[PDB]
C-alpha cells in the first residue's frame, strides 16, 4: 500500500528563448523539435516580430520585440524588456493547469541575464552556444585577457592551431560598435561555472581537442548539428534543383545580415555569370538594389557561359546543401551555414564577413580541409574564379569533396543512437527528470 510517482518527459515542460536573428533562432528551433521528438512538452518564447517568419508539435509563445525602432540603445532595451516579459511568462505556467510548470529555461548564451531570470524563478537554466566550440574559446580568452589581443601576429592558445591575425574574430568592422558586439561575445561566459547546461552546437569529433579541453573545464554538451539529418521559396527552388545536373551548381548565400558592397556585389557576378557552372544565389530583398544595374522575389539567367543561373531573395538552405546538384557552397561562413555544410558534404568557397565567421574560415580550410578561403577588403571576380577552378575543377577540389563526405558521415554518426551528440542530449534530458 502506497503511491508512486513517475517522471517522464510528457510532464517536463521546456521553455526556450532564442536571440532573435536567424542564426540563433534557427538551431533552438531544431532543438526544440528534437526534445519535442523526446517526448518533452517544448515551448519556444519568441518576439512578436520573429514570431510571424518563425510561426510559418511545439508550444509557441510571443513577447513584445521590446524595441524602438543603434546597436546599444537597441540591446539594452531589449534586456530590459525581455527580462521582464520572460519572467512573466515563467510565472504565467507556474500556476496554470494545462501544461506542466517549467523545468529549466534554454537561453541564447549571448543572453546570460537569463539564468538569473531563471535561476530567480527557482528553475534551471541552459545556455545554448550557437558558435563552435574553437572560436567560443577564443572569446572566453579574450574575456579573461589571457593574453595581448610593422609587425604581424599569431596567437597560440592551448587545443587550437596557430591563429593569424586574420583568423580571429572581426569585430573591427563595426568600427564605433566593435566595443559592443565584442563585449556581447566575450559575455557569454560571465557565469559560466554557474550554468546548469552549456549546450553546444557542434558534434565532438569535429573538435575533439577544444572540445575535450572545454569539458575539463565545464561540463559542456555537445549536441550538435541540431539540424535533422537526412522556408520561403522552397517548392520554386527545389524545382529548379530538381532539373539542373548532378554536381553542376555553385550554392551562394551570405547568410541573412551581412552585406556586400555595390562593388563586391559586381565582382561575385561576373564571376558567376562567366562561371563553367550553374548558379544559385540567394540575394535578400533589401539587397537587391546593390545588384550590378545590369540585372522582384527571384531572377532566371542563362549566363554567358551557356548556364543557367537563379536570383533568390530566400531559399530552404539545408534542403539546397542536400540537393545532389549543389557542387560547392559559397558561403560568409557563418557557423549555421558551415555545419549545415558539414552535415551535407558540401565543400565550400569562403567569403567571411565578420565576428566569427573569420575563425570558421580557418578551420574549414587548414583543419576540417572543406573548403578554400578567398583572398582580399574587396574580393576580384579573378580571385573568386581561381576558388571556384581549385574546389570545383582540380584534383584539390576532389579531395576537398572526400574530406566533407567524411566530415558529413562522422556528423550523421554523431546524432545517431550512440552518438557523441546523442548522448549528450539524452544526458541534459535524462537528468531533467531527477528528483
Ligand atoms: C551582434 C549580432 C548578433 C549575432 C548575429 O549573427 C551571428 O549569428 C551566428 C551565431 O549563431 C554566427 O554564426 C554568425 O556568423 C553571426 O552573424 C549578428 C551580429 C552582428 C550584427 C548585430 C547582431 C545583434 C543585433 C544587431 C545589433 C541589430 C541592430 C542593428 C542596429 O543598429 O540596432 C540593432 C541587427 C544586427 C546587429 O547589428
Ligand atoms: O536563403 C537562406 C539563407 C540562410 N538561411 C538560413 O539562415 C541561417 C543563417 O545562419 P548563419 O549562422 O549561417 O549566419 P547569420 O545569418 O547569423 O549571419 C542558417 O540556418 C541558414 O540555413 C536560410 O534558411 N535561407
Amino acid at each position: 500500500m502506497g503511491t508512486i510517482e513517475i517522471s517522464s518527459p510528457s510532464k517536463t515542460h521546456i521553455l526556450a528563448f532564442p536571440f532573435p536573428e536567424k542564426g540563433h533562432i534557427n538551431p533552438m528551433l531544431h532543438l526544440c523539435n528534437r526534445l519535442a521528438s523526446k517526448g518533452f512538452r517544448v515551448t519556444l518564447i519568441t518576439t512578436i516580430s520573429t514570431y510571424k517568419d518563425v510561426k510559418n508539435l511545439i508550444n509557441l509563445e510571443s513577447i513584445p520585440d521590446g524595441t524602438d525602432k543603434g546597436m546599444n540603445g537597441y540591446f539594452n532595451q531589449f534586456k530590459n524588456s525581455v527580462t521582464e516579459s520572460v519572467a512573466g511568462i515563467i510565472e504565467e505556467y507556474k500556476l496554470g493547469h494545462d501544461f506542466p510548470p517549467p523545468k529549466v529555461l534554454i537561453y541564447d548564451s549571448t543572453m546570460p541575464w537569463m539564468l538569473d531570470v531563471a535561476h530567480g524563478h527557482g528553475i534551471l537554466g541552459a545556455s545554448l552556444f550557437t558558435q563552435p566550440c574553437c572560436v567560443s574559446v577564443v572569446y572566453y580568452h579574450m574575456l579573461q585577457g589571457t593574453i595581448d589581443f610593422s609587425s604581424s601576429k599569431v596567437l597560440l592558445l592551448p587545443c587550437l592551431p596557430p591563429l593569424e591575425d586574420r583568423d580571429l574574430p572581426e569585430f573591427d568592422y563595426f568600427k564605433e560598435d566593435s566595443g559592443f558586439v565584442s563585449n556581447l561575445l566575450l559575455n557569454q561566459f560571465l557565469n559560466i561555472d554557474k550554468i546548469d547546461y552549456v549546450l553546444f552546437n557542434t558534434f565532438e569529433m569535429l573538435e575533439s581537442e577544444i572540445a575535450n579541453w572545454m569539458s575539463n573545464k565545464w561540463k559542456i554538451l555537445t549536441i550538435g548539428p541540431t539540424a535533422p539529418t537526412a522556408e520561403t521559396n522552397t517548392e520554386v527552388c527545389m524545382k529548379w534543383l530538381d532539373e539542373r545536373e548532378p554536381n553542376s551548381v555553385i550554392y551562394v548565400s551570405f547568410g541573412s545580415i551581412a552585406s556586400l558592397t555595390e562593388q563586391q556585389m559586381e565582382e561575385i557576378s561576373q564571376a558567376l555569370f562567366t562561371t563553367n557552372f550553374n548558379f544559385l544565389w540567394v540575394v535578400r530583398e533589401e539587397e537587391r538594389t546593390k545588384l550590378p544595374n545590369c540585372l522582384p522575389s527571384s531572377e532566371s539567367f542563362t549566363t554567358a557561359a551557356g548556364k543557367l543561373g537563379l536570383i533568390i531573395n530566400w531559399c530552404p538552405q539545408l534542403d539546397v546543401l542536400r540537393h545532389e546538384s549543389v557542387a560547392c557552397f559559397m558561403t560568409h561562413c557563418g557557423w549555421n551555414s558551415t555545419l549545415e555544410a558539414i552535415s551535407s558534404g558540401v565543400p565550400m568557397i569562403c567569403v567571411p564577413q565578420w565576428v566569427d565567421q573569420t575563425t570558421n574560415a580557418k578551420f574549414i580550410q587548414d583543419v576540417w580541409k572543406i573548403g578554400v578561403r578567398v583572398n582580399n577588403g574587396l574580393v576580384k571576380k579573378e580571385e573568386i574564379e581561381r576558388c571556384i577552378k581549385e574546389v570545383c575543377e582540380s584534383e584539390k577540389g576532389k579531395e576537398l569533396k572526400r574530406n566533407a563526405m567524411k566530415w558529413k558521415d562522422l556528423s550523421k554518426e554523431a546524432v545517431s543512437e550512440g552518438g557523441s551528440s546523442d548522448t549528450n542530449l539524452e544526458y541534459f534530458a535524462s537528468t531533467l527528470l531527477f528528483y
